[PDB]
């Protein structure tokens, strides 16, 4: 078997291979002289004469390589210690603690002393630690497991969210860190739409999508991706909105569902609000520094515009020359899209949590929050004329004073109905009664 | 200066330690591997982990 021999040739150093290379023409030339029947003496004297080599060495090596085939002649020319201590050390390093090697080793020395174990050299120990596995380190921290056709413009869009590090004073006066959801065209990388709000919830996604399909339309083959590899909650309209299934609406749009920090967060105008990744940051300065919602949102819109308009984008489509806007304007004109009807757009208007319907076929929504306070009562004959107890109300905040649309709890449209700080005081009082009691318990 | 309530049910104590040190005849001037990282505490020490699950620790 020439496998072990050739692996020995292979594993040899460059210097060793060079040595074999140097020794090969001398052995081969020698073979020629003997074939001619030249005296061994004259042949070796001649080779040792022309080539600087010991005649005896050449002779000996020739006989050694004689038994080997000629193509392989080159390849021819080329810790006992206590397992308990070793196990103890390995056991120690693999702990999530992951102590320093030299110190863990010293501890091991103490244990070895107590048990009388014969330990190997620190260098040997660590060497063997390297020899263990890439997987073992992960075994200690569970780390690696945490890592592990033609596309038209508008054909495939990706949705992503972003939590801002900038403090903004919102429309309701509260100072918060806004969260914005963005829709991006996968091919051209152009941002097609966005919506910003006080927290992460479906509304910003839904409405940014609405912005995207209203502005650019709905393609005939529509793919949407949100990599997850429901929001709702009370009551910005004083009535709760909403536990639903957005999923159905997306599938209905004819969409197949799949599962700037420099421009916004780092813009000069917000410098008092953005703190930066500062581990130590004084909280005493910031209540005054929080920027206005209008300024933040304007800076955001301009940041998006500048991100899209930025040339020198290194992508296939831009070829290091054009901007996302250029390639989007170019490719969008080569795709076939359809505009959404008024009805479709209205079906996307916001869902209110189920309200009770009386025997008379009327129900109530207590309007408030960002809208003018009022207790709206809606009515229709179809509500009293068939089976219903609870009903989901779909509405446009701007049209609450006139027409809403009632749906059954399972989603079937029934008919439309015509129209015939509050809880924050409790929230604040609760806050004070917390803080005072908390300080009193701390002391 | 420390102090605060009351480990003996009565409060201890606003004082001046400084005087006591000067009285001792002292002129006043103004292991993480061995403790925090020891194997026996591995359930409690979390390590400088930026993301660490709070659900495990009450038991640890």
């Amino acid at each position: 078997d020439r496998e072990a021999l050739w692996s020995k040739w292979d594993n040899a150093s460059d210097s060793q291979r060079r040595l074999a290379e140097k020794w090969l023409p001398a052995v081969q030339a020698a073979d020629e002289m003997l074939n001619q029947g030249i005296s061994t003496k004259t042949a070796f004297a001649t080779v040792a004469g022309h080539y600087q080599v010991s005649a005896s060495t050449l002779r000996d090596k020739y006989y050694q390589v004689q038994k080997f085939a000629k193509p392989d002649w080159a390849a021819a020319l080329v810790s006992e210690f206590d397992e308990d201590a070793w196990q103890f050390l390995i056991a120690d390093y693999l702990r999530p603690e992951k102590p320093a090697f030299r110190k863990c080793y010293e501890r091991l020395e103490l244990a070895a002393r107590e048990h009388g174990w014969s330990i190997p050299s620190r260098a040997t120990a660590f060497r063997r630690i390297q020899q263990l596995d890439e997987a073992m380190v992960v075994a200690c921290r569970e780390g690696e497991h945490a890592l592990m056709e033609h596309l038209d413009a508008m054909q495939w869009i990706n949705g992503d969210g972003y939590l801002h590090n900038v403090f903004v004073r919102w429309f309701n006066g509260d100072v918060i860190r806004p969260k914005t959801w963005f829709w991006q065209d996968v091919k051209t990388r152009k941002i097609l739409g966005w919506r910003c709000d006080v927290s992460e919830n479906i509304d910003s996604i839904r409405l940014s999508f609405m912005d995207v399909v209203t502005r650019y339309g709905i393609p005939e083959d529509f793919h949407i991706t949100i990599d997850n590899t429901t929001g709702g909650a009370p009551n910005r309209y004083r009535f709760k909105v909403k536990e639903d299934d957005p999923k159905g609406l997306f599938l209905l749009m004819g969409a197949k569902m799949h599962w700037l920090e420099e421009y916004v967060d780092k813009h000069p105008a917000l410098a008092g609000a953005y703190t930066g990744p500062n581990p130590q940051a004084k909280p005493d300065n910031y209540g005054d520094r929080a920027v206005d919602a209008e300024l933040f949102l304007k800076t955001l819109a301009e940041g998006v515009a500048m991100f899209n308009a930025r040339t020198g984008r290194e992508t296939e489509m831009c070829g290091g020359k054009l901007s996302f806007d250029d390639v989007f304007e170019r490719e969008y004109a080569r795709t076939i899209v359809r505009k959404p009807t008024e009805e479709q757009k209205r079906m996307l208007l916001l869902p209110a949590e189920a309200v009770n319907v009386s025997r008379k076929g009327e129900f109530t929504l207590k309007v408030g929050g960002s809208l003018k306070g009022a207790k709206n009562v809606y009515y229709n004959l179809a509500l009293m004329l068939a089976g219903v107890k609870k009903v989901v109300v779909r509405f446009d905040p701007q049209q609450l004073h006139s027409t809403v649309y009632c749906y059954t709890l399972d989603g079937r449209f029934i008919c439309e109905a015509e129209c015939l700080r509050e809880y924050r005081r409790r929230q604040k009082q609760l806050k004070s009664a917390t803080k005072a009691a908390i300080k009193a318990q701390k002391q």
